[PDB]
């Protein structure tokens, strides 16, 4: 439904190894070009959820 | 056509301010989940092209 509900944004570092079992939410940046914000909610193998927010390149070219 | 033709991969750092006028190529990672490689070719305001390769989260959830 809304997997981000009630989760704080946690510390994230580009390139860091995470324990990602499932990705439950990610911002739809398909139409965006260049660097844009993205929020991810993922589930780890223990079953805990994690919300992270960072930057990525949008899904479109110019 | 193929904007990556004849370009070396250049040094890139997550979070670095770049001079991006146009994005000419980016890997189609729409179907991927979790962290995956991505290559971008972009044009700067001077008109020069730049190829960079790094990691991003795929465009899909689980």
């Amino acid at each position: 439904k809304d997997p981000g509900r009630g989760l704080p944004v946690e510390e994230y570092h580009y390139g860091m190894q995470l324990d990602v079992k499932n990705v439950l939410h990610r911002t739809d940046n398909s139409t965006r070009t260049g660097v844009v914000p993205v929020t991810v909610v993922y589930e780890d193998h223990s079953g805990e959820l994690h919300k992270i927010r960072f930057l990525e390149w949008g899904g479109s070219t110019s």
